């Protein structure tokens, strides 16, 4: 199988246990990724990461493709989902996916309201790749959970918008690593 | 546009919206802001700190230059404004203002009874902004929303007054976080 | 009997309770007293106030004249000596005491090596008061242990010395508050 | 005279004595500082600062104008040198300095390869002043050994740079503490 993803204490990751997504650069990297929201739109909320160092943001776990695999590996699909400390407004759900075309800025952001599980066409949006990287880790999006699905297939960016610095598809994508928040 | 100012939830400040304004730092740091008054003025109210850290205070309301704009965000003229938790006494609003200079103390103290909108020359004292701290959040009086006008452009830090915590012109801000009320 | 003196709790004063001093004042007020040195005299260390309002010093605790009275009371001779939370270099008692007459100054500084019981003219110096104030309750040095004693009576103010607070007789004496410490 | 900068355990700084300068604020806020290294720069070593707040980096040793006074106090021009834990390969000293300007960062960058002593122009690079913050202590460089020099006055913040946390000349410094080594 793949290698296993590593925590900054150099453990593997294990699906279902809480991460902060930190920036891996030291010096000028920013915080962890939270949630945010939009001018126009309340719900769902999109993926933020925080401007200031001493906010690792909110948590994640992720889920692999079979539940019976406890060990998070990079280059394999996953889910992604906030675990936020308190209850939100929004009944969306905090699942990261990829998000219609913005034709006024022409990215593909990640937002939420993504789904857990059900492999196939219904969730293709919802899963996402770890790949290892020089600096860190980076998230990849290119599903193959539908082998007949046409799909985008790029790593992930950060940008600017609006004030805040989302995540979007992009062909270099931004170093991340994965802190404990136990 | 600038970024968004955020609450302790993490979530964007809206206009309109409740907050208690909470030091940053606790213990001795103290607790949240709320109406005062002096010794010898009843009216207007000023703006103290409580010292219990467990006291948020009383919430304020930010409103923005353009009410059209409903998010509030670092480095913007915004009005601030105490919600009325008060006796029927004062005529004078709760919205702060910069107060005139202060010849007992050598201080530019923020106090009450200012005005919302209309910004340029007649507004001038009664615009705030909020920038990013080490840690949470400072306010800072530096207004543009008169480009010709003269005008004081510094921090808002703590001094002692009349045996209160008050907010006043300062070299370097005190930090503060803000709590859904 | 004297009125008990109270912590900022409301909860009356206990005999051997460990509590901050701070200063009443809010508001340029300062923070709790600790201990500090001069700069030709290491030992025994010197009374002092923090500048800043977080640092709460250094926690005392008082002892009453007669250890079978558990109450701090206003208005009786007590010892007060600093608990510090790790061992010291001064071989010294952190025990404050009233110190001789300060030629270069003017000044009767409040300083450690003072001793506990034996109340008489041996210990005259290490037996301190606490009054109500205007604004919160005072160090008064005016004790009794010694009928046929003369000695000096005065409030306890604060001065600065060589850029630090230290504590010093005085005609108006800076008011106190007494905080739990565990 | 000026007030006693305190240690963490509430003890004076003595000049000469050694002490690790560590973030005031801890977490995401960093450790202590070190001696570093740029990619394209073995020497002089830069002033870097620990990730993890739990590396106290290595001890720097302050010292005062007057060798006649043993306590470091606040806002009083002083020297700062990193004990030399390090490797023999640069002849530079491990004294602090700033910088000659940055053009590729717009950045004053905190180095070393400073002078002990000998107030003036020469040396003006190498005095720091110690100044109380809002929490910790924050460094401050804006000599006063030269009247008639020009000189840059600024507190010390903290920036990225070649992948890691370096200082330079700042609007607000970031606070330390110190720690007896």
């Amino acid at each position: 199988k793949n290698e296993p993803v590593l925590d900054t204490d150099g453990d593997e990751l294990r699906a279902g246990e809480q991460y902060y997504v930190v920036s891996a650069i030291w010096g000028g990297g920013g915080g962890g990724l939270a949630l945010g929201r939009l001018t126009n739109q309340q719900c769902p909320e999109i993926v933020v990461q925080r401007r200031s160092d001493l906010d690792n943001g909110i948590p994640v776990v992720f889920y692999n493709l079979d539940s019976n695999d406890d060990t998070v590996r990079v280059s394999t699909d996953l889910n992604v989902e906030f675990v936020p400390i308190r209850d939100r407004l929004c009944l969306t759900s905090t699942v990261w996916k990829v998000d219609n075309y913005d034709t006024s800025t022409g990215k593909w952001w990640v937002t939420t309201d993504g789904v857990i599980g059900n492999p196939g066409p219904h969730t293709l949006q919802s899963w996402f790749k770890i790949e290892s990287g020089n600096l860190g880790y980076k998230f990849n999006f290119c599903p193959s959970v539908c082998e007949s699905c046409i799909t985008l297939c790029s790593d992930i960016g950060r940008y600017g918008n609006d004030g805040q610095m989302r995540l979007a598809l992009a062909e270099s994508g931004w170093p991340f690593v994965f802190k404990k928040a136990s």
